[PDB]
């Protein structure tokens, strides 16, 4: 019955939180440098690397920064970083 984010409810209602899909991530020594990025960021409240999962989780505030400071700053390390990505969905053709 959906994913009924309602469970976790971190915050009412404030600031907007992306996901961002690292590609490019290796191992788990990569972490503290995955970290760094987004410390370098302003605006951002809290973040955590799921490698496990393949998915990264970031809260941050859009009017101090929107998401595509977050992916554009990943791409500068060339991880391959991509908000919420929706494919393209072939009818039939798909390599
Ligand atoms: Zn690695």
């Amino acid at each position: 019955a959906l994913q009924n984010k309602e469970e976790e409810k971190k915050k009412v209602k404030k600031l907007q939180k992306s996901y961002f899909d690292v590609l490019g991530i290796c191992c788990t020594s990569e972490v503290p440098i995955i970290e760094n990025i987004l410390k370098s960021l302003d605006g951002v409240k809290e973040y955590s690397v799921i490698v496990p999962s393949r998915t990264v989780i970031v809260v941050h505030d859009s009017l101090l920064i929107s998401p595509f400071q977050i992916a554009k700053a990943l791409n500068e390390a060339r991880l391959e970083a991509n908000v919420r990505v929706n494919g393209e969905t072939s009818f039939k053709n798909k390599w």
